């Protein structure tokens, strides 16, 4: 949709991806703005492009710049939302269509194997996922399993055609030691939803009006009674879940 035309952003993404290890899967491969540079990292690479005609053209481009038939990126003409991710370690890299960002993020967050994701998306979504100015409900809902980092802002002028809003480069890393067991994910995410939408002014007031916490719990866990849900850390949410489960 909005193809990346700024080579400096390509350099920045390749720099981040170069510090990771293992196979790479790229979403929204387009004409190969990131695929060709990632292929030069000499690691196994799969490039996913939903437009079959464009994917056929990309397969010719990757093959031409590859060492040769004996040594080789796999180009897949598929919708990433239907693409089965391997259960083995890999890194995901993508330039996401802005209207599909939340759906692709949910697909990845529920998916297996990937240890790092490097994703280009809307600046406002990337800021919220990385908890800039505080966490949002969706960020806190996934924090026991993943960490999020805002690598850089990317102007709408870095794409052709230009999108209506600016973009952000977001990194996501799968925690090797989850803070909450994956089997308790639904119950954990429901608790987070309940606190972010509960009535009351400050954590002390919100936790009193919920159907689940000792009077001494907040301050014992380093939480100011007037604090907002967006100010809690991942460890504090995991401790609240352990307390109310």
């Amino acid at each position: 949709q909005n193809f990346l035309s700024d080579r400096r952003v390509i350099a920045d993404i390749v720099e981040i991806v170069s510090r990771t290890n293992g196979p790479i899967i790229e979403i929204g491969a387009g004409d190969g703005a990131l695929t060709i540079p990632l292929q030069r990292l000499a690691r196994p690479l799969t490039a996913v492009e939903v437009d079959a005609r464009r994917a056929r053209r990309l397969a010719q481009r990757t093959a031409r710049s590859a060492p040769g038939p004996a040594s080789p990126t796999e180009v897949v003409a598929a919708d990433f939302l239907r693409y089965p991710l391997p259960r083995s370690p890999h890194v995901v890299v993508g330039n996401l269509p802005f209207h599909l960002t939340t759906a692709i993020l949910r697909r990845l967050l529920h998916g297996p194997g990937w240890t790092t994701a490097v994703l280009l998306m809307q600046w406002e979504v990337a800021r919220r996922r990385a908890a800039v100015g505080g966490a949002t409900m969706m960020t806190a809902q996934w924090w026991p399993w993943f960490e999020f980092g805002l690598a850089r802002k990317v102007s709408a002028a870095s794409f052709t055609p230009r999108p209506a809003v600016d973009a952000g480069l977001l990194t996501i890393t799968r925690r090797s030691r989850p803070l909450v067991d994956v089997a308790d994910r639904a119950r954990y995410q429901a608790l987070v939803h309940r606190v972010f939408t509960g009535r009351g002014h400050g954590m002390a007031q919100i936790l009193q009006r919920l159907p689940t916490v000792p009077r001494t719990w907040l301050r014992a866990n380093g939480i100011a009674p007037n604090s907002l849900p967006r100010q809690l850390s991942a460890a504090q949410w995991a401790a609240l879940f352990e307390q109310t489960r």
